[PDB]
């Protein structure tokens, strides 16, 4: 798990996302269906968005970055404790998304560059350490339910 001083890093960084989760949830799952675009096919509402200027300007896709973080949020926010809050997203995403755990590996790591390509400098490597290790505890959680599933992709 992490440290206690490794969560109060994941929520401090995460102080920056809550002062624009709007914004930040849009360049997340922007810099995901650009550097991934099979993952946009998983989005029945984001498949006619044929260009990144078509995403930037998407209102919906702005929206669900706010639903996507905001549900991260409260999990983080758990520091682990996070079973009632993860399962349903696992069940969710496997069930009814059919979402591999590798695009939860991609979105993940969208998440570290968007931090530092929005925070250039204010994103130290203590405070990367500890997101990296949240948000590995979060998809290793997932992934967990999903083998309960025998869910692959
Ligand atoms: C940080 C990781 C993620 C979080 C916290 C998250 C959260 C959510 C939430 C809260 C919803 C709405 C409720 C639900 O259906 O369970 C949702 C819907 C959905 N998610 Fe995710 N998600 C994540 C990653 C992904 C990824 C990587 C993909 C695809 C590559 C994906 C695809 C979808 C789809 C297709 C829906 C339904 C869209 C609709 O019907 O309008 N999610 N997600
Ligand atoms: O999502």
């Amino acid at each position: 798990g992490l440290s206690d001083g490794e969560w109060q890093q994941v929520l401090n960084v995460w102080g920056k996302v809550e002062a624009d989760i709007a914004g930040h949830g849009q360049e997340v799952l922007i810099r995901l269906f650009t550097g991934h675009p099979e993952t946009l096919e998983k989005f029945d509402k984001f498949k006619h968005l044929k260009t990144e200027a078509e995403m930037k300007a998407s209102e919906d896709l702005k929206k669900h970055g706010t639903v996507v973080l905001t549900a991260l949020g409260g999990i983080l926010k758990k520091k682990g404790h996070h079973e009632a809050e993860l399962k349903p997203l696992a069940q969710s995403h496997a069930t009814k998304h059919k979402i591999p755990i590798k695009y939860l590996e991609f979105i993940s790591d969208a998440i570290i560059h968007v931090l530092h390509s929005k925070h250039p400098g204010d994103f130290g490597a203590d405070a990367q350490g500890a997101m990296t290790k949240a948000l590995e505890l979060f998809r290793n959680d997932i992934a967990a339910k999903y083998k309960e599933l025998g869910f692959q992709g």
